[PDB]
């Protein structure tokens, strides 16, 4: 069976309470789901779909064989007797249909089981998203992963280096050198393209390299006006294989 | 027009529902169903609801006029003693948010949620104003961030003797660079260097070999930083004439 | 006084708990109010409490102290006492016993002050933490006034040649390399001849790791490549070892 404890109001209050859209849900199992032959049943399953908060108690869902089942929660407002049915289906349906400005049934996929021909062999839930816009925390812990905006660059920087550059939260970065430098001296700045304003840091930053098949090392100051000044030892025609990786902070 | 739904206790109502999605009286929530229309100098809200101090109110077309070559901040006014209308909207030519406390005694809550600049004959940029969460302690299983996450920093200078600086920068108490600076003199393979150590916050938990390089030079050098906050060399022996020290290195506290 | 208010109120408690991600070891706490320490007592002027999803206010609601103790301050919900299912009490510790209210019977316990006392009043209050379990989150920007606490692993490599590893993954991206031991009988492009580098720590793109010879004035670098083999890129080293240290940094994303 499935209770219903609403206006259009309410439902978008509360989906701008908890940070959601028409494509995802809020989900709790109070109690485990319980798998028999072809069939899921929601022993105790609190959902929220397009604000509208509902609950499945001892509700079956009926599946396919040897398959990836879907399982959906439909929701249809005038059914007034039931208004939520759940549904097994071959795909991920979500539709987005926004129930509380506009009429329409909204389907939205919260559990994917897959089947051999006679049970269940496992099941996945599908993810809660919180869609939030500026967070103020103290702290937090992750369990998955964190990600964040990444920016490369590629510096053909003169004379031969060449600088690949991966900066990630707009602070991070990590340089790793390639090319092959002659021609330079200490001190000298080097005779190429200066790093795109995105990537200068703050103050000079010191990267410390290393040639390939040597004993010996260099160093380069990305300054904060895009410039590279070559810090190794004076450089002569032939050219040298330079490679490493170093890390500076923008910010 | 403006719905008014939490109003006429919606006070109560007013504050759970704040403290359900961690905001206070000087931010909102907000969703355009349908975009707001430009049209000269006006804006025209077409289906898009507010949450203010709680209280929410749909802008069902609503038009605001603006003032024109000027940036215009956009406010709900949300003032109870007006029974007939609590809450009306103004364009007005600075952010006058008030965080007025409208749960808990009289007053009216001002609060700019859109910020709309104008030509001489119309919209030419709108930017809403950011809907904060403010949370306590999250636990999450995964996050997708857009824009930035600010942590915090903490730096520190180490004079650590012999000629040589560490300028350290912490981030999130965990991520340390190191930028070697200075020149370093008289000084053997295995000596503690003869200055300062590295202060409780910054010292790692296992030692930590820092890589360094000599301006100028085809040689290298590294340091320990030890976990009691000690710094060893071990670099070859340096003799009376200072060397320039640089390079960044990079260790975790944890 | 202790007014409530979320007294299908099972079914509210619950959405209300769904839509701020608050299980029942936690609450929703705000202080309209200042608090007031008076002796050994703290008077709530105007404090709201969310706990299991019940909302209710503390109104010039006072609570007796121990002296000289740390006291837990507990609301307490008993939804059988019907005209006044909340109050509050003081305890030697956090005794928040989590049970479900709005699913089951029972006493819910739920601690959400710490108040600190001399022998006559008040030195210090603390609130317990609120705490939002989420799922997934998508947000434009976030600010951290403490810390986040993200997944690590770490892994020690015998990499072969005499030449150990030591890696630790953070937020499954982000790796530094410490490198230990003493490398012999080797050439420049030579893998080495030990473990790979086992699959979650794998880059995907190869990566050149400086490192440094202890008390030498010399240098050398490895690549870690996709494959998890380690290509020796230092000058060749004969029979004799040298130590080999140092930290390198690497994205794995």
């Amino acid at each position: 069976t499935i209770k219903n404890f609403g206006s259009n109001n309410d439902g978008k209050l509360y989906m701008m309470l908890t940070g959601m859209d028409y494509r995802t849900i809020r989900r709790k199992d109070w109690s485990s789901p319980l798998n028999t032959a072809l069939n899921v049943q929601y022993t105790n399953t609190s959902i929220i779909a397009g604000g509208r908060y509902f609950e499945l108690l001892n509700e079956t869902v009926a599946l396919k064989g040897d398959s990836v089942n879907y399982i959906h929660a439909n929701i249809d407002l005038t059914q007034t007797a039931n208004p939520v049915s759940l549904s097994a289906e071959t795909a991920n349906n979500s539709n987005g249909v926004d129930i509380n400005n506009g009429s329409g049934v909204l389907k939205v996929c919260f559990d994917i089981v897959t089947t051999s021909g006679t049970g269940v062999t496992s099941t996945k839930p599908i993810v809660q998203t919180s869609t939030l816009d500026s967070i103020s925390v103290n702290d937090m812990t992750v369990s998955g992963s964190i990600d964040v905006p990444v920016q490369t660059l590629t510096v053909e920087a003169g004379n031969g280096l060449q600088l690949q550059l991966t900066k990630k939260n707009n602070d991070l970065v990590i340089v790793r050198f390639f090319g092959s430098v002659s021609n330079i001296q200490k001190g000298w700045n080097m005779s190429g393209t200066w790093v795109d304003r995105p990537f200068r840091p703050a103050a000079v930053q010191s990267l410390v390299g290393h040639f390939a098949g040597r004993d010996t090392s260099f160093h380069i100051d990305i300054n904060p006006n895009g410039s590279i000044t070559w810090w190794g030892a004076n450089i002569d025609k032939t050219p040298i294989a330079t490679r490493g990786n170093g890390s500076y902070f923008i910010k």
